[PDB]
Formats: structure tokens, C-alpha cells, sequence
């Protein structure tokens, strides 16, 4: 099955998923000086203070920091987005060395990871059906640097000793994303995809400008993760990034002058 390797990575993801060669697909080259400033956005409203979550999850690609999506509860709107939408999971690319990890990058540059918040617009009910429609899904681009530790990131550090290979999950109640924030808002967005199989073209992308700085330790408590099962021989879970994509018929906004 599909994953990074060199047998069976995002070069060999068009023969089982076609849509990998679509005319909207993520990520993508943000060229700072091409973006334009949009004046018709409204401002960004993050709104995590009731944010609910229950686990964490090793899916042998990433791992996934799973929130309750029942209730009207940690939401996404403003800026390029009609409605409102609900936060269901958050988790990060990164590289086996600072150099490389993100997906997205700025002006070619790479950062050591990024973040994914990932939320389903509510007029369709659930995530299953918002995935059938063209603009079902807002992700929340974060992007990390290696400098001084994320105090808000340490949990997430701690736990994953339990969760180190395929298929294991852990209890991971009361975190609060709010902690994963940088200090500024301003964000470019464009239309775009899922960067995984099955490559869905269904998501409003906002990718924050500001990087959030994470300590060299942390980074390296991520690349101790596997994408194996237990049991199975080590391959350890570093360079989980799909390359940037091309732009096609697309345009990139800005939210600042
Ligand atoms: O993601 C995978 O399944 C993978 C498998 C490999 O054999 C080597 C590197 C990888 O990232
Ligand atoms: O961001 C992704 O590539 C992604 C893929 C999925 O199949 C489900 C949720 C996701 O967020
Ligand atoms: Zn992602």
C-alpha cells in the first residue's frame, strides 16, 4: 500500500489515486511576491476554547491528535471561508533532518515540519459527506522551525513513547490546540487537496506566515515514531512530506498588505 518509500511514495500515488495529477492539488510553492493581497477576506476566527479531544493515534503515516466533533465546539471561520467549520484532527509532516519535513514551502524554502488542523465544513452534516463536495474542508497550515521548545507541544512529545509503531493509540484527553498557535494570524490560502491518499480535491487551505519554533529534542522525539507495526523490522516515521505540486489555473491570496 501507499507511504514514502521509494517503492510505493507520492511518485507512484497516481496509479492507484489518478487525482494525484488534478488541477487542484496540495501542496504547493507559495511564491511570497506572486501572492495578492486580498481585500474582500474577512478576518480569520480561530475558536478553540471548548476544543475536546480524545486520542492520539500512530496510523503508520503520521499520527493523528483526534477530537469529539459531536457538538458545536472548536471551530474555523472567517477569512476565505462561508460558514463554519469543525475541527476532527490535527497532525504534522516532518523530515528526518531540519532541513527538509514541510509540505508546503515559502519561496522554495523548506521548513523542519508542519502542522495540519484539519476541520469539515458543517453544512454537510459529518466529514464523510463534506469530502463528496468541493469545498467540504479548511485545513490550518502551520508551519514549525528548530529553536527555543513549544511549551503547548509537550505533551504531544510525551505520549508518543506509547504510540510508536502502526495501529497503537493512546488516551489523549484535555489537550488544547490553542498552545500550537504562532502570535499572528496573517495567512495565505488557495484552493487545494488532502496531501495523502486519497488526494481529495475538497480543501480551503490557510497556511500561516508566522512559523512556530520547536525545540531540536522535540523534532527528534517525532522521528523516533515508526511507520512499521510492532513486531515488524524498524522504519522509522521521518520525511512523511509530499512535495510541492503544480499550480495549475490557481492563485494564491494574501490576508495581509
Ligand atoms: O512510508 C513507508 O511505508 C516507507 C517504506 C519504506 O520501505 C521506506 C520509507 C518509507 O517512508
Ligand atoms: O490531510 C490529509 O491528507 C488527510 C487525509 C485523510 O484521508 C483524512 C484526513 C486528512 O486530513
Ligand atoms: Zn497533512
Amino acid at each position: 500500500h501507499w507511504g514514502y518509500g521509494k517503492h510505493n511514495g507520492p511518485e507512484h500515488w497516481h496509479k492507484d489515486f489518478p487525482i494525484a495529477k488534478g488541477e487542484r492539488q496540495s501542496p504547493v510553492d507559495i511564491d511570497t511576491h506572486t501572492a495578492k493581497y486580498d481585500p474582500s477576506l474577512k478576518p480569520l476566527s480561530v475558536s478553540y476554547d471548548q476544543a475536546t479531544s480524545l486520542r492520539i493515534l500512530n496510523n503508520g503515516h503520521a499520527f493523528n491528535v483526534e477530537f469529539d466533533d459531536s457538538q458545536d465546539k472548536a471551530v474555523l471561520k472567517g477569512g476565505p471561508l462561508d460558514g463554519t467549520y469543525r475541527l476532527i484532527q490535527f497532525h504534522f509532516h516532518w523530515g528526518s533532518l531540519d532541513g527538509q519535513g514541510s509540505e508546503h514551502t515559502v519561496d522554495k524554502k523548506k521548513y523542519a515540519a508542519e502542522l495540519h488542523l484539519v476541520h469539515w465544513n458543517t453544512k454537510y452534516g459529518d466529514f464523510g459527506k463534506a469530502v463528496q463536495q468541493p469545498d467540504g474542508l479548511a485545513v490550518l497550515g502551520i508551519f514549525l522551525k528548530v529553536g527555543s521548545a513549544k511549551p503547548g507541544l509537550q505533551k504531544v512529545v510525551d505520549v508518543l513513547d506509547s504510540i510508536k509503531t502502526k495501529g497503537k493509540s493512546a488516551d489523549f484527553t484535555n489537550f488544547d490546540p490553542r498552545g500550537l498557535l504562532p502570535e499572528s494570524l496573517d495567512y495565505w490560502t488557495y484552493p487545494g487537496s488532502l496531501t495523502t491518499p486519497p488526494l481529495l480535491e475538497c480543501v480551503t487551505w490557510i497556511v500561516l506566515k508566522e512559523p512556530i519554533s520547536v525545540s531540536s529534542e522535540q523534532v527528534l522525539k517525532f522521528r523516533k515514531l515508526n511507520f512499521n507495526g510492532e513486531g515488524e523490522p524498524e522504519e522509522l516515521m521521518v520525511d512523511n512530506w509530499r512535495p510541492a505540486q503544480p499550480l495549475k489555473n490557481r492563485q494564491i491570496k494574501a490576508s495581509f498588505k
